[PDB]
C-alpha cells in the first residue's frame, strides 16, 4: 500500500465533488472531496454518480441514486463519520450504481491520514453507496476498505460533525447532506458562507487562498469580516455578529501559529475589538458564563482593559457571584478612576450583596 496523497488535489484532473452540510436544519459549510479517478476509476465513478445523480433510480431500492438528503447515520468522534445510506438512513441500505454490491477495486492507498474517503462495506466486494471520512489516521482498515478521494476544503466542516452530540453513535441532530454535486473545472468552490452577508472567505481559513503567514494580508481580511460582524451588530443579530467575530479570530489564530512573533503582534488590536464585540454580544443574550470567558479571553490580551473587568463584571452579576464581581469592579476603577459607570457599578453591586445576604439570614 501506498501513502495517501499529500497534494490538494492529487492530480488535477481529478473529479471533484461537494456536499453542503446541515446540522440539526442549519448550513454548517461544504465540503468538497477530491475523488482517486486515476487509482480507482470505478469506485470513484460510482460515488461522482452519486453526487450528482445522474443514474436515476436504483433498481434494488427504488429510490433515487443520489446523496441528496442522506444523513451521516454513525459518527465516532476521533474516528471517522459515516452516511450514504440513502435508502434506509441507517447503515442497511443503499446500492452503487453498478448493482447493490461491486468489488473491491483495489488497496492501492492507506488510510494514513484524517480527511480521507473510503468505502463502508460489510466484509470483501460488498461496496454499495455508504462511505466515511476518517478523521485520523486509520491503518487498521488498510486492505479492508476502498480508499477513494480525500478531503480538499472543509475538513473543518467534517470536525463539526465529529463532534456533534450522539446517542450510542447515531447523532441526536439530523446531520445531512443538505446539497451536493460535482464541481467542473471553472467552476466556483462555493466555499463561502451561504448567508446572504456578503463574505468572500472560507469559514476556515486553511481553506483561504492567503498564506497565513502573510499578517498584513490576513489583517486586511480580519477587517473585512469585522465590519461584516459589526451590520449584524447594528441590527442587533447577536448571533450572527458572534459567529462573524468568531470568525475573525480563528483567522487571527491561524496566522499568529504560522507567523513569527513580532509579526503575529499586528493582529492583536483586531482580535481585542472582536472579543470585546463578543464580550457584548453575550451580554445582550444574557449568556453570562459566555460574557465572562470572553472577558477574560480579552483581560489576557490587555490585562488592564475596563471594558472587559467591567463587562465580566456583569457576567459575574448574572451567575450571582458578586464577590468577583466587586473584585473586578474595584480592579476597574483603580485603572479608571474618573469613570462613573464603574462608579455606579460598584454602588449597585454593593447593594446586591447586602440584599442578598440579608434574604438568607431574615427569620420571622
Amino acid at each position: 500500500s501506498h501513502p495517501s496523497p499529500q497534494a490538494k488535489p492529487s492530480n488535477p484532473s481529478n473529479p471533484r465533488v461537494f456536499f453542503d452540510v446541515d446540522i440539526g436544519g442549519e448550513r454548517v459549510g461544504r465540503i468538497v472531496l477530491e475523488l482517486f479517478a486515476d487509482i480507482v476509476p470505478k469506485t470513484a465513478e460510482n460515488f461522482r454518480a452519486l453526487c450528482t445523480g445522474e443514474k436515476g433510480i436504483g433498481p434494488t431500492t427504488g429510490k433515487p441514486l443520489h446523496f441528496k438528503g442522506c444523513p451521516f447515520h454513525r459518527i465516532i468522534k476521533k474516528f471517522m463519520i459515516q452516511g450514504g445510506d440513502f435508502s434506509n438512513q441507517n447503515g442497511t441500505g443503499g446500492e452503487s450504481i453498478y448493482g447493490e454490491k461491486f468489488e473491491d477495486e483495489n488497496f492501492h492507498y492507506k488510510h494514513d491520514k484524517e480527511g480521507l474517503l473510503s468505502m463502508a462495506n460489510a466484509g470483501s466486494n460488498t461496496n454499495g453507496s455508504q462511505f466515511f471520512i476518517t478523521t485520523v489516521p486509520t491503518p487498521h482498515l488498510d486492505g479492508k476498505h476502498v480508499v477513494f478521494g480525500q478531503v480538499i476544503k472543509g475538513m473543518g466542516v467534517a470536525k463539526i460533525l465529529e463532534n456533534v452530540e450522539v446517542k450510542g453513535e447515531k447523532p441526536a441532530k439530523l446531520c445531512v447532506i443538505a446539497e451536493c454535486g460535482e464541481l467542473k473545472e471553472g467552476d466556483d468552490w462555493g466555499i463561502f458562507p451561504k448567508d446572504g452577508s456578503g463574505d468572500s472567505h472560507p469559514d476556515f481559513p486553511e481553506d483561504a487562498d492567503v498564506d497565513l503567514k502573510d499578517v498584513d494580508k490576513i489583517l486586511l481580511i480580519s477587517e473585512d469580516l469585522k465590519n461584516i460582524g459589526n451590520t449584524f451588530f447594528k441590527s442587533q443579530n447577536w448571533e450572527m455578529a458572534i459567529k462573524k467575530y468568531t470568525k475573525v479570530l480563528r483567522y487571527v489564530e491561524g496566522s499568529r501559529a504560522a507567523a513569527e512573533d513580532a509579526d503575529g503582534a499586528k493582529l492583536q488590536p483586531v482580535a481585542l475589538s472582536c472579543v470585546l464585540n463578543i464580550g457584548a454580544c453575550k451580554l445582550k443574550m444574557s449568556d453570562w458564563q459566555g460574557a465572562v470567558d470572553s472577558c477574560l479571553e480579552a483581560l489576557e490580551i490587555d490585562p488592564s482593559n475596563t471594558k472587559a473587568l467591567y463587562r465580566r463584571a456583569q457576567g459575574w452579576q448574572g451567575l450571582k457571584e458578586y464577590d468577583q464581581a466587586l473584585a473586578d469592579l474595584k480592579k476597574a476603577q483603580e485603572i479608571a478612576p474618573e469613570d462613573k459607570a464603574i462608579q455606579a457599578e460598584l454602588l449597585k453591586v454593593k447593594q446586591k450583596i447586602k440584599a442578598q445576604k440579608d434574604k438568607e439570614k431574615a427569620a420571622y
